[PDB]
DNA sequence: CCCGCGAAAAAACCGCCAAGGGGAAAACACCCAAGACACCAGGCACGAGACAG
């Protein structure tokens, strides 16, 4: 804080709409902060960084976990973000239902009303996954797909099955 | 039906295979396995309980 104050005392600072710090990502793997912009999102990592325009997004999927304790937030990309010799077709995020948050936008009330048409507010609070879903919806306009009318025998909304030498969850959307 | 329907001499220009299907070698990528890098979250240590004792 002292260094920041010393910097501000000499600089003339004039941005991101909202910044989520450290969100459990599964594809790619690791903790990544997410900065929101009017036309894209900056996925900042401890080493690698990516920038996904909203024009590249195709679908947003919000799925529950088999144990009913976690939430999967999937973003379908196009073109896929590239990293050396690998291309990711989906951005997967993992959240916990008991992981709340309180966010405040970097905009004013009237500007938010004009931009998001009242879909968002200057200050919000609620579950982390709910907040991310609401923000991404208000940004992309695409509706977030949710599980259908399927309910497995174990009461879960998916089936545990293998695929390409790897276990995982299959959701009938 | 078969066969014939004059001796010839000179010149010129046009006629100059193309496809469908089978096979060989090559790359072209899928699948599988193993190593090395980023990192993150799980154990250890410490404070601060607090709650039975």
């Amino acid at each position: 804080e002292a260094f920041a104050q010393n910097v501000l005392s000499k600089a003339d600072v004039i941005d991101a709409i909202c910044i989520f710090r450290e969100l459990q990502c599964l594809t790619p793997r690791g903790r990544y902060d997410i900065r929101i912009y009017p036309t894209f999102l900056h996925l900042h990592g401890k080493t690698f960084d990516y920038k996904i325009p909203y024009t590249t997004v195709l679908r947003l999927f919000l799925l529950p976990h088999k144990d009913q304790r976690q939430m999967f937030f999937v973003i379908s990309l196009d073109p896929p973000i590239k990293q050396g010799q690998t291309r990711y077709h989906f951005l997967i995020l993992l959240f916990s239902k008991d992981e709340d948050i309180s966010l405040t936008l970097n905009m004013n009330e009237e500007e938010v009303e004009k931009r998001f048409e009242g879909r968002l507010t200057k200050n919000m609070s609620g579950s982390l996954y709910e907040m991310v879903s609401r923000v991404m919806k208000a940004l992309v306009n695409r509706k977030i797909t949710v599980p259908g009318n399927f309910q497995g025998h174990s009461g879960a909304q998916c089936i545990t099955c293998s695929y390409k030498a790897s276990s995982g969850l299959l959701y009938p959307l």
